[PDB]
């Protein structure tokens, strides 16, 4: 609802995780979005498995990268809409390799039916996020190793290289900003989060926005 929305303050977001040495940002962005969308559909907030995607999603490339839209379609088209709990399939790719996929011995924590791709417009993305919840986005995170806190008012915006999760915004602050959940532990940034200015396509935030649809 227009002025400021923060889904972390509405019990809709899990704790910050760690991707380690694996190039699995795509899986953390897709699962973080599913966890939020599952809660907002009237279910308890449950931690879900990124490892399920890194090891079993063959339409993406494990620790060499992927795309959240291919991950969402693999869940629906190849895994019968199932997303396992993180406890039944823990992260095992922190050293930079993805072990072979195991198709059993896991528990279904959530299900989805599809996904939507959102417009390349920050005002339109804020409007959808305000009502339907957190959105998976891709950014140029090349300048993010120097982020120590506060609102980043200028960001290098040349090439998308990192998938993250948009969890809110604040249009009433001195400079309007986006609130983003990252997967580089709570020791990075603002306890694992980053605020970037909103309205000028900082870090190319409006280019690849999408979300799973559950129901
Ligand atoms: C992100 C990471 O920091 O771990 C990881 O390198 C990654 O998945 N990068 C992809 C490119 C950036 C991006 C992410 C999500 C959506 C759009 C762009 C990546 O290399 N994609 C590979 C595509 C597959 C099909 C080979």
């Amino acid at each position: 609802a227009p002025a400021a929305v923060d889904w972390r303050a509405r019990g809709a977001v899990t704790a910050v995780k760690d991707q380690g040495q694996c190039g699995s940002c795509w899986a953390f962005s897709a699962i973080g979005n599913v966890e939020c969308q599952w809660f907002l559909a009237g279910h308890p907030l449950t931690n879900l498995s990124e490892q399920m995607l890194v090891s079993c999603d063959k339409t993406d490339s494990g620790c060499s990268g992927g795309l959240m839209n291919n991950a969402f379609e693999w869940i629906v088209q190849e895994n019968n809409g199932a997303v396992y709990t993180e406890d039944s399939y823990p992260y095992a790719s922190g050293e930079g390799i993805s072990p072979p996929c195991t198709t059993s011995g896991h528990t279904v924590g959530a299900t989805i039916t599809g996904h939507v791709e959102l417009p390349q417009d920050e005002a339109q993305i804020a409007a959808w996020l305000a009502v339907n919840g957190p959105v998976a986005v891709a950014v140029d995170a090349s300048s993010w190793m120097t982020y120590t806190g506060g609102v980043m008012t200028s960001c290098v915006s040349e090439q998308l290289d990192h998938g993250v999760l948009l969890v809110g915004y604040n249009d009433s602050a001195a400079v309007p900003y986006w609130i983003i959940k990252n997967s580089w532990t709570t020791q990075w940034g603002e306890e694992g989060y980053i605020r970037i200015a909103k309205g000028s396509n900082q870090c190319l935030v409006k280019e690849e926005a999408s979300s799973a649809v559950v129901g």
